[PDB]
């Protein structure tokens, strides 16, 4: 196989997932999306595996396998459920992956293996009702107490926020030098859920991804001792840059994913449905558009492989963890959006899965930087290099 | 004022309406999204302004507006609350304009003062589950017998389908002479709500527009009278397009409403909203969005009024009613979902109206006509102009 | 007629100004596009017609016409020569215009007679190598001096800049208050062409509207009298932006008739030529493209007859000039583009006219305000009024 | 190294030769650009290289290079001279690629050796006056004759049309089975320039590329010999499309070139040149532009590198190599357009380059399969597989 086909191990791997996802996933999406229930019977099923513990080192209890691997199968999970693929994209990148990026051997050895297996669940607290895209605005502080810290402030939209097991939260330990270095006296803490201190908020209904679980995260004089302290303080935001350019590699898959499904199920429509004596697909205003959606997607799932790659290569990948979401989530919504008037009116109705592979990829192009802000960290990387 | 701008006459009665929208019709807007409960209660009070009965002549019980003035209604309508303007306009457009236009003078004195009072919702039957665009390859057939009709067939997605008090059937009387001429030989029916031969199918759950009522009809060795039959025989079709062009405009009026909705919150939220030390909307990335908003907005508003004017002109509008139909719906669609990038995570949740703008907006690309069905039509006019 | 509409007066004007310019214009648009020679013949012959005083009072020897109607010989002139529009355009809204809007009754009386006769064609000289967006940035000085005062610096890409008989200077007489308030300390200077001081730049070849005088002009000891001072000293600036307004409804006229004039073209060829057994206008990727281009110049058009409007009603217009402007030259650019695909290759071939249509009008996106500062207006404009 | 990166054995190759087209080529593009003058000079520099029998196996005197590499090499080339790049680009593909893949052994022996040094440039012609698109229904004939064959008829836009020193012109040998089956019955010719029978026609300016040579054919009772034949008799449509599918690599490798090209113009001078107080590149009207071209030319480089990969590896690359050629050349077309926009007024002139990028890459959209040819071929493909 070439290298943008998947290789013997990777479809080895790739078969029965997807297999897998067809019998137990599918069946449900639909349900999911209009109940928000959220699958702790399919979590319990994926983490056999290795799916919540991916990227995870085996010595750690994970799985160990590479970011272009674990890139793919969120790929095929958000082509049958796109909740499911942000809890694992998010579980996986986020919570867990910052953990084993600056967490200490001990911490690692604590943390790990539960989130690795699905026992504990991670969620990753940056957002803040005032500051998202300048997450280094955030308010929530640590203050320094006896035995370890106090945690007050509000994070906004967490995944897995009320349903985790391990949290990772982002506040200000120290004062910034200035105005333009706030990104400085920021410290990140692990913990695990708290029995008092931290309270969710009010369900958040969305758009999309229903049955992924987001919820607002109110810390109230929360205690977390000395241990809790993740990388080193005032300087965890450099770790929060380093974590979100590894979950935009997986983003960028979840929208591939989706818009793979809005194309597949365009296609397959357009060739059965018949207007004026033939098959849709035959009009060049159905062609042209399922011709231009594949194109782009296909130039997305390049573009992901090839940030992956970078990762695995121990090589910087920001420039292009931010190219591949940035055109990923772009190319996928715009698939969804034509995917839904190909099918004409019943694109419109949720008997048809369409218009929720719309709502789904729809985040895409706001979660883990929006687009805008991504065109700003390519601009930049750009112009320096010139 | 200026003939793009709202007349003296034009604004004494729209400025008490809008009033009446934003104290009445907007406060439940967000919880009839989420029941889809239709609001007869509103429905009522709005009979009242003349806006169920506003294109038919007082001398039939109607408010005889101009075809400008309840377009510029149905756009302040759709500004708060989308799936109450398809009420609207779908009522005066469809079964109503349909017996203004073909109906005898009988059946106009028999059903016009009805519907135009609201106590009669009209149901307009012309899509069936095998054919929307080519419409004229509808199935249902009415069979001439003893003292009128017997209609058998199924008229899929039909607005005020469940709840009419008239319906405006079309169904094949005679055989076309050949395929390419399947239009001749289909003729419209007008009846009120039948005791039997008429039952409702299974609700459809929609991406948007929730409380508007949308329906599948099944008619079932269905008689209707003599008296019945609209138009002349076998050239119902022919009435079908000229109804066709007059709701476009509505529809236009529609979108832009929507779009507008979208536009100005957008921009009341990037006014007030701050990053990195100041108003997003002070970034090029969130301004310039709101300027093509903008500027395409008004574009569709000047088409949608110059289309209306011909009509009231009595000249042909057929180009100009598909001109502004197809750039408002896109022109709309396209700033509702900048609207929801620049809300950012919160452009995603329900507690902000700006993704039910975009889901109600979205069905103006779909209904009476889509993109690329107005874009032949566009076309062909074009064509044999040349 | 109907507003929208050219009427009876404006039939009057146009129809037989279309045959003059088809028959006088049109034949050699190709030849001047290659040879880059300025057509003093036409110039002479439309002066004939007070075309170089279209917005002149006839008080003053002008046509005295309203600012509709100069749009739309403008918007027909561009059909078959961009370079003649600019001409045309850019005499009358830019120097003619700032003289009848600052001047004092002596000015008026000494240089509108001249230029509404074509006797003397005017030269508008804001922009420098330096500033272009940023027009405050000028560098250009005028120093007072006995009798007057001695201007010494730079402009660049002035139309009409070798040949004018007349010029308008705008340069520094003042010190700024400070770099967030540059604008303020700019004044303007009427004059007619020096006996001495002003020296004109090597000439520079253009994308396209080559028989267009553009031209650098080199200020130096320039010596002007009292009188030249247009508008009250360091108060010029805000004159500048109300002559862009109207000129920039002239610049989206102009635009429109390019856009046309592709559009035109690329209709007539998809009708005659064709390709697999059919005229390739029965192609949805030929006829879409028709249809899209048609309704986007319509609105286009809507929108500077909307602008032309409300200036010549003495009423603000700053926005609707910079949406219209915005809209007609991205749109022209757009249609200009899909007529030289329709054509294939020979859209590529100069023996076809839509290349040139292109080069023509893709420097209405440029000239009088980037698309990009435009958006930039528009917003502004947008974010005040919320 | 990485697939998507160049290897080391590839920049052995490419490094020294980008420095070659620095030194040698860049210089006069511009001047070459003006006068259309072919470069010899260059050509016979350029076959001293390898360069004009690239995918020629050493067997027959040529380099023996994979297609990834000759499409890297034809990007470069294109960064520097749009007209070399067609030249090279074509030479390679087209002729010497017909005769390379349907050619027997004594052709191959024949044609290829002449064609590889440079000695022999080729000229492939299918293109005629009443057909490009439906190139299948072309008029040429060649009837049989005593000793081998006598070609009439007339091609049209001809690359190497008039400097060739070898040709491959395809005609109908045999009637078409029907108007459905037009392509069978078509013959391809493989011959060295003709002492006689062999016109060239008044050469055409064009809108770029001015220094390629493109001229009409006309075969006049032009006689070639027996073994003339290429493939076997009214089966050389299928070898033609073979052909065709190998150019789009290229072709798309060319317009990658010419927007990179764009791309680094314009980031180079967004970085220096300054408006209100600051470098142009921090304005996000701007920078985005910057973000969006380079993504989307990256993602178009992975494509054409995937396709060129595919047929490598003799694998079928049809649908891969238009959908490299569709969005290389749809996104490269833009982001030149974008580069004139960035620079302003500067962009308009000829003084700087990126308005030749323009002209230059705007070709690669209509030649070998114009986008909306492509999109069909996509379509199709893609629907089979559903």
């Amino acid at each position: 196989g070439l290298w943008f086909e998947e290789g013997a191990e990777e479809r080895q791997v790739l078969g029965p997932f997807r297999e897998f996802l067809k019998a137990e996933v599918a069946p449900g999406a639909a349900e999911r999306d209009r109940t928000g229930a959220f699958p702790w019977d399919l979590v319990r099923k994926l983490a056999e595996f290795g799916v919540f513990g991916a990227l995870v080192p085996e010595a750690y209890g994970g799985a160990g396998l590479s970011t272009r691997l674990f890139a793919r199968m969120v790929e095929a999970i958000a082509y049958y459920d796109g909740a499911l693929a942000l809890t694992v994209a998010s579980h996986n990148s986020l919570a867990t992956g910052h953990i084993l990026l600056a967490g200490s051997e001990a911490q690692k050895e604590a943390f790990l293996p539960k989130l690795a297996s699905g026992e504990a669940l991670g969620a990753w607290g940056l957002t803040e009702p005032g500051s998202g895209s300048d997450a280094a605005a955030l308010k929530t502080k640590a203050e320094k107490v006896e035995g370890g810290w106090r945690l007050n402030g509000t994070k906004q939209f967490i995944t897995q926020g009320s349903v985790a097991g391990v949290y990772v939260v982002m506040a200000r330990t120290d004062p910034p030098p200035s105005p333009e270095r706030k990104h400085q006296g920021i410290s990140a803490f692990a913990f695990f859920r708290p029995e008092r201190g931290l309270k969710v908020g009010r369900k958040e209904e969305k758009l999309g991804l229903t049955a992924s679980d987001t919820a607002q995260l109110i810390l109230e004089d929360l205690f977390v001792p000395e241990e809790a302290l993740l990388g080193e303080r005032g300087k965890g935001f450099y770790d929060v840059l380093r974590v979100l350019d590894g979950g935009r590699i997986g983003i960028a898959a979840m929208a591939v994913g989706l818009g793979q499904a809005a194309l597949d199920y365009a296609l397959a429509y357009a060739k059965g449905r018949e207007a004026f004596g033939r098959p849709i697909a035959e009009f060049e205003g159905v062609s042209f558009k399922l011709a231009e959606a594949a194109t782009e997607l296909e130039a997305a799932r390049l573009l992901y492989l090839k940030a992956a790659e970078l990762k695995d290569a121990g090589r910087p990948f920001t420039l292009e963890a931010a190219q591949a979401k940035l055109f990923a989530s772009e190319a996928a919504v715009k698939a969804c959006d034509e995917a839904i008037q190909i099918l004409g009116g019943y694109g419109y109705v949720k008997d048809y899965p369409v218009e929720r592979y719309w709502r789904d990829a729809r985040l895409t192009r706001i979660g883990e930087g929006t687009s805008e802000i991504l065109k700003l960290v390519i601009a930049r990387r750009l112009l320096e290099a010139v």
